[PDB]
C-alpha cells in the first residue's frame, strides 16, 4: 500500500503504485483568484476530468519585505494544496523562484533590487543566498504535501523557459537543484519547462533533472516531442504549458484562439500518450500591482481571462465542455453535475465624489513620514515595492514661458509620470511614447511628479526595471537636486479612511446591498464610462488597474466575497488622468456594476 | 406626527396623515413561500413600486389541531408583517376566517368537521364559537401591527366572495364584525371583497363595514365600479383582487393571460384613481396537503405559479417589468437595482430504491397505534386532517371469480382509492371517474384500501367534504363491517426514517452536494419521468404532490433552504400508481433535478 511514484524510463511514462500513469492537468493560480472561490474552480477542474494541477508559487506573494512571510487565510498556499488533495486532485508544484506567468517581476521580491547592480537568475552570491533562504522557508511547508509523504505533490518545476534568459548559467541551475534535493529529498520528481526548440533546452536542461518543453497549437507536435526526446531519450513526453489561449496587453487587441482548434490539438497531443497541462485553465485576476510586463514595455491588464476554459469569473464556456468532451476520450470523467457559472448581478450606477489628491493627503498616505534625497530615488530605492511615488522639488528657474521637461541622462523615467506644480496638472509622460512636455510656473514653485509603477517586467533580460526616476532629473537639460519622495500606504489608507486632465485624485462613493437575500451579494463587473485610468478599491480590497480608454479590458471582476450587506459598501477610486466630476452633471460622475463582462 | 389613517368619503379616497392616498398593492402569501425567501419576494414587491400588500391568514396553517397553535419560525406570521413594515411596505390583512385562495378548506381546520352536521360560514353556534376563539387568539397578535399603533396594517378584510356562499347569513357577518371591532378597536378600517356583480354584494356587504369588489380583465370596469358605488356611494373605488392570471387544475390546460392585456387593464383601473391589488403577485407553492378544490371535483396542482408577475421560483418575468413600468406612471418607484431571479441548478439524475409499502410499515407510520370501527370512518372521523388513510377489512365471500367493487349507498368514496388484497394491487377508484372495479381473492383475505385526500374543496357550497369512506362500504352491493383504519404520520416518519400498477410504496434515494461553493445549494425543479403520481419529501420537508402523467404541472419547486451540504440529501417518494423500478434497468428508476421549470 506504499505510495511509489516514479518515472518509468523503460515504458516512457510515469508509474503510480506500480501502475502506468500519465497526467492531464490544468493550471490554476490560487493567487489570481480569491480564496473564497478556490474550491469552486478546483471542483470545476475535477469536473473537467483533470487529475492534477500545475501551479506557481509566487515568492513575492508571500514575502513582500525581506524576512516577512504571510501564509494564512488568503496567504495560505498550503491550505490550497490540502484542499486540492481533499478533492482527489494531484498537484504539480512550480515554486520558481522565477515563474514569469505575466506576474510581477516573475515572482521575485522587488527589495532584491536594493543592491543596484545585483543580478537575478544567476550565480550572484546575494541572489543565491536570498533564493536559498526562500527555499529553506517554502520547501519545508511543501515537504509533508509530497506524494511520497501522503500529499498531492507529484512533480516539481525548477525554472520556466530558462533558455530564454541571457545568463545560460548552469552553475545556477546546479545550485538550485542541490538545494531542492537537500530540502525536499531525493524522492521528489524534478522537471523543467522550456520553449519547444532545442536552442532553449540547450541552456535550460540539466543532469539529474527531467526535461520538458511547452508549446501551443502553432508548433509541429512531432518536432516538439522530437526536440524533447533529444534531451530525454526515455520517459514520458510532457508539454507543461500547452497554451489554450494567450495573454493580453493594454491596447493590443484581445487574443482569441478558436475553441475547436485547441480541442483538435489537444486530442493530437493526447493520442501520443504524453502528459499535458492546459495553461491556463482558469486565469483569474491581476490585482493591484501583480501584473508583469514585456519588452518593449507593454504591461498586462487587470483581466487575466486568458481566453481560458474557465472565464475570469469562472463561467463554464463552450471551450470548457469541448475540453471535457476531449478528455473523456482518454479517462473516465467524475460523476455528477458540474458546479455552475456563478450568478452575476447588475448593481447599476453608483456615484462618487472628489475626496483629495495624493499631494494633499500624503501625511494620511504616509503617516510614518516622507523621504529626502539629494537626487531622485527609484521605487525600490525608496522602499516602496508597488504603488505610486510622489517626487517633489522646487523650480530653480522662472518658467513664465513654457519650459521643456525633457530627457534625463539615459532616458530613465518609467513607466508613467503625471506632472504638476502646486496642484496645477501639466500632463503626462511615459516611456517610448512621451518624454517631452512644456510646463509653466514661477521660480521656486513646488513641482510634484506622481510616478506610477505600471508593472515590473516579467520576461526577458530587462529585469533591472528601476521604476521611476533613477537618474538626475533634468528640465531643458538642467539638473535638479533637493528631492523629497513620498511612498504611499494606499492599502491601509483605504482600509481606514481617516477613521483639462485632472490631477490624480480620490473619488469615494458608497452603495448599499439589501440583507436577507440568499443569492445576494453576487459577483459583478465594474465599468468606468468617461473615466481614463486609475486604481480602484472596494472595502479596502485593491481590485487592480482600470484603463477603458486604452482597452481592450473595460470591466473589472468583483468577487462577491468583498461585499458586505447592511454595512455600507465604500468604493474608492484613484483617478490619474480624468474624471467626469467637475461640472454640475452628477450622473456622469458614476461608475456602474454590470452582470455580463465586456472585455473584448 | 400622529398617524391618522381613515377613509375620506368626501373626496372618495383614503387619507394618510391628512394626505390623499390610494394604494397599489400585490398579494403575497407568506405561507405558500418558505420563510427563507420571504424578504426576497417582498423586496421585489417593493422594487415593483407597490406600497402595500394584501395577504391571507390561513387559520388551518396555525392551528392544525384544536387549541394547538404554531407561530414561530416558518409559522411566525407576525414576523412576516414586521419584516414588511421594515421594508417600508404597508399591509392589508385578510384574516378570513375563510380565505378560499385555492387553499385547503378555505383555511378552516378540518377538525371542525368532527361535528358531522356542523355548518361552516353560518350562525352555527359551534362554528361561531370556534371562529371567535380563533379571532381572540389571532387578532391580539395583529393589534400592535395596526397602522394606528405604529405598524403596517391599514385595512382588514372580513370575508371573501361571501355572496357566492349559499347561506346569505347577515347575522354571521354581524357576529364577525362585532368580534373584530371588539378585539381590534373601532379605529381599524374594515372592508369586504366580492365578485363584481351586485348579486354577490347583496349577500356580502354589511353596515358599518366598507364594501369592495374584485374583477379581472373580462369585466366592464365602469360597470364594476358602478356596482361598487351602488353599495358605497362615497369613498375610494377598490378592486381587492384584480386577477393578473388564473388558477390551474390538474389536467386542465395551464391558464395563460397575455401580459400586455393585463397591463392595459391595470392602466385603465389606475386612471380612475381606484385602489387595486394584484392577485397574485407571487403565487408560491402548494405544499403537501394545502391545495383546495372546486366542484365538480378538480384539485389544484402543486404549482401555484398562477402566471403571476413573479414566477413560482420568484423569477422576474416580462410581466413584472411591464407592471413596474405601468405603476411608475402613477408613483415614483423605489431607487436601486431589483433583486434578481434566483440562480437555478441542474443536479441531474438521482436514483431511488423500493423501501416499503404503507401497509408493511404502518407501525412505523402509526406508532401510537391504529383505529378500529364497526363501519368505515372518514379522514376527519379518524382524526387525520391530511395525508392518506389505510382501510382494512376481511373478505366475507370467496372472490375466485372477479367480483365487482361497486357503489356505496350514496357514492361517498372521495377522492381516490388504491385497492389491494394482501399486497396485490387491484387498481384505482375515484369520484366521477371510476367507481367500479373487478377484484379477486380468497374468502377471509385481508382487503387494504389506501385513500388519498386530494384536497378539501375551497370554494362553493360543498365544504362538507368527507374524504374517504363515510358510508357502509359495499362490494357488489354487499355490506362490510369490522374495519381497521390507519392514520399515517408521514411527516415524522420521513424526518426519522426508523432512526401492472405498483402498490403505493416508498422509494428513497440520496444525493450529495459539494461544500464550499458560495453559490451552492441553489433552488431547483424536480421531474419524475416515468412516474405516475405521489408525494415527495426532501430532508423531511413535504414538497407536495406530483402528477406528470396527468399534468399540466410537471416540475416541482425545490427551495434551496432544504438542501444541506456535506450532510446527505435524502429524498423520499411515496408513489401511488407506478414506478419504473421492477426490472433490471436502474437508470429508469431515477428522478431528475433541472434548472428551468417546465409547467406549461
Ligand atoms: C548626477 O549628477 C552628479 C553630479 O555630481 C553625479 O555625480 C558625479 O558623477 C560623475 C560622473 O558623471 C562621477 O565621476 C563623480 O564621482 C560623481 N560625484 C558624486 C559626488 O557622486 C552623478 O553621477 C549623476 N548621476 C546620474 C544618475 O546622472
Ligand atoms: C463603509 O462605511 C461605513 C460608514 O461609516 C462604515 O460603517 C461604520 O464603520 C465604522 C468603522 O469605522 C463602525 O464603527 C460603525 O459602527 C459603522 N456604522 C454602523 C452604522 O455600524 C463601514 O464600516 C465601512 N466599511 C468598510 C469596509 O470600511
Ligand atoms: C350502515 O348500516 C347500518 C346497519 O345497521 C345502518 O344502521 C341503521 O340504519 C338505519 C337506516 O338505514 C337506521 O334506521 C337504524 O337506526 C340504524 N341502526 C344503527 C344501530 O345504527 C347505518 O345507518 C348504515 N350507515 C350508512 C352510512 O350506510
Ligand atoms: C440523510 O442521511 C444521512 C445518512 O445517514 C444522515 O447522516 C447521518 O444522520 C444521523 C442522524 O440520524 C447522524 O447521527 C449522523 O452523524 C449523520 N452522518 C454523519 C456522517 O454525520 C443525515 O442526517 C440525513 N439527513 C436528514 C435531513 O435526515
Ligand atoms: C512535423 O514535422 C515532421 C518532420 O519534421 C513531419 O513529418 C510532419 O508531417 C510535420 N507535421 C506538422 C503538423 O507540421
Ligand atoms: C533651454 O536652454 C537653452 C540653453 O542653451 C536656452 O537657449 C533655451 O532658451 C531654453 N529653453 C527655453 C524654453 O527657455
Ligand atoms: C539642498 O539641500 C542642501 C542641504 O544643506 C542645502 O544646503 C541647499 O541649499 C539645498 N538647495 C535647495 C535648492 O534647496
Ligand atoms: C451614500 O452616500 C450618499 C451621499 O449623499 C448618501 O446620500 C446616502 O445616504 C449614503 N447611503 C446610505 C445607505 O447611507
Ligand atoms: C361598460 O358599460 C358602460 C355602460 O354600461 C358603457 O358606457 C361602456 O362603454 C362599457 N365599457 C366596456 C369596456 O364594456
Ligand atoms: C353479485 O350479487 C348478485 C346477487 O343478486 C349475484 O347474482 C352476482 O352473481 C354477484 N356477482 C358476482 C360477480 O358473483
Ligand atoms: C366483528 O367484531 C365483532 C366484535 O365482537 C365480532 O363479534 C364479530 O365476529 C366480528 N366480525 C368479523 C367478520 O370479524
Ligand atoms: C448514496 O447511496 C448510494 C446507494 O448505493 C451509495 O452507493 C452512495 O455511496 C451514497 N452516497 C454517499 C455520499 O454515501
Amino acid at each position: 500500500t506504499q505510495r511509489t511514484f516514479k518515472l518509468d524510463y523503460s515504458r516512457d511514462r510515469f508509474l503510480k503504485d506500480g501502475q502506468p500513469f500519465r497526467y492531464i492537468s490544468g493550471s490554476i493560480h490560487y493567487f489570481r483568484i480569491p480564496r473564497f472561490y478556490w474550491e469552486d474552480r478546483l471542483l470545476k477542474m475535477k469536473m473537467a476530468g483533470l487529475n492534477a494541477i500545475q501551479m506557481y508559487v509566487p515568492w513575492n506573494f508571500h514575502e513582500p519585505q525581506p524576512g516577512q512571510y504571510e501564509f494564512s487565510g488568503d496567504r495560505d498556499v498550503e491550505h490550497f494544496i490540502q484542499l486540492a488533495h481533499e478533492l482527489g486532485l494531484l498537484v504539480i508544484l512550480r515554486p520558481g523562484p522565477y515563474i514569469c506567468a505575466e506576474w510581477d517581476m516573475g515572482g521575485l521580491p522587488a527589495w532584491l533590487l536594493e543592491k543596484q547592480s545585483i543580478v537575478l537568475r544567476s550565480s550572484d552570491p546575494d541572489y543565491l543566498v536570498a533564493v536559498d533562504k526562500w527555499l529553506a522557508v517554502l520547501l519545508p511547508k511543501m515537504k509533508p504535501l509530497l506524494y511520497q509523504n501522503g500529499g498531492p505533490i507529484i512533480t516539481v518545476q525548477v525554472e520556466n523557459e530558462y533558455g530564454s534568459y541571457f545568463a545560460c548559467d548552469y552553475d545556477y541551475l546546479r545550485f538550485l537543484v542541490h538545494r531542492f534535493r537537500y530540502h525536499l529529498g531525493n524522492d521528489v520528481i524534478l522537471f523543467t519547462t522550456d520553449g519547444a526548440s532545442e536552442k532553449m533546452l540547450k541552456c535550460g536542461t540539466l543532469q539529474d533533472l527531467y526535461a520538458t518543453v511547452d508549446f501551443g497549437t502553432g508548433n509541429n507536435i512531432t518536432q516538439a516531442f522530437l526536440v524533447q526526446r533529444k534531451f530525454e531519450p526515455k520517459g514520458p513526453l510532457i508539454n507543461s504549458e500547452f497554451y489554450t489561449g494567450w495573454l493580453d496587453h493594454w491596447g493590443k487587441p484581445h487574443s482569441t484562439v478558436k475553441t475547436k482548434t485547441l480541442a483538435t490539438s489537444l486530442y493530437n497531443l493526447l493520442a501520443r500518450g504524453a502528459n499535458v497541462n492546459l495553461y491556463m485553465f482558469i486565469g483569474g485576476t491581476n490585482f493591484a500591482y501583480w501584473n508583469g510586463a514585456n519588452t518593449p514595455y507593454e504591461p498586462q491588464p487587470t483581466s487575466y481571462d486568458y481566453d481560458a476554459p474557465l472565464s475570469e469569473a469562472g463561467d463554464l464556456t463552450k471551450k470548457y465542455f469541448a475540453l471535457r468532451e476531449v478528455i473523456q476520450m482518454f479517462k473516465e470523467v467524475p460523476e455528477g453535475p458540474i458546479p455552475p457559472s456563478t450568478p452575476k448581478f447588475a448593481y447599476g450606477k453608483v456615484a462618487l465624489r472628489k475626496f483629495k489628491t495624493v499631494a494633499e493627503a500624503l501625511g494620511i498616505l504616509c503617516p510614518n513620514g516622507p523621504v529626502k534625497s539629494l537626487y531622485p530615488l527609484t521605487f525600490t530605492q525608496v522602499k516602496q515595492y508597488f504603488g505610486y511615488v510622489l517626487y517633489r522639488t522646487t523650480l530653480p528657474q522662472d518658467c513664465s514661458n513654457p519650459k521643456p521637461i525633457f530627457s534625463s541622462p539615459f532616458n530613465g523615467v518609467r513607466d508613467r509620470a503625471y506632472v504638476s506644480v502646486d496642484g496645477v496638472p501639466q500632463g503626462i509622460l511615459d516611456r517610448n511614447l512621451m518624454t517631452a512636455l512644456n510646463i509653466q510656473g514661477k521660480a521656486g514653485a513646488t513641482l510634484d511628479i506622481l510616478v506610477e509603477n505600471m508593472g515590473r517586467v516579467n520576461y526577458g533580460r530587462f529585469i533591472n526595471d528601476f521604476k521611476g526616476l533613477i537618474s538626475n532629473m533634468t528640465i531643458n537639460s538642467t539638473v535638479l537636486t533637493n528631492w523629497t519622495v513620498f511612498p504611499l500606504d494606499t492599502e491601509a489608507m483605504v482600509r481606514n479612511h481617516l477613521w483639462d486632465l485632472i490631477l490624480p485624485t480620490f473619488y469615494v462613493g458608497n452603495f448599499s446591498i439589501p440583507s436577507g437575500i440568499p443569492d445576494l451579494p453576487q459577483d459583478t463587473f465594474i465599468q468606468f464610462p468617461g473615466w481614463s485610468k486609475g486604481q480602484v478599491w472596494i472595502n479596502g480590497f485593491n481590485l487592480g488597474r482600470y484603463w477603458p480608454t486604452m482597452g481592450p479590458q473595460k470591466t473589472l471582476f468583483v468577487p462577491r466575497n468583498i461585499l458586505t450587506t447592511s454595512a455600507p459598501n465604500n468604493i474608492t477610486v484613484l483617478e490619474l488622468e480624468f474624471a467626469p466630476c467637475s461640472e454640475g452633471t452628477p450622473e456622469l460622475c458614476t461608475v456602474e456594476f454590470v452582470d455580463t463582462p465586456v472585455i473584448s
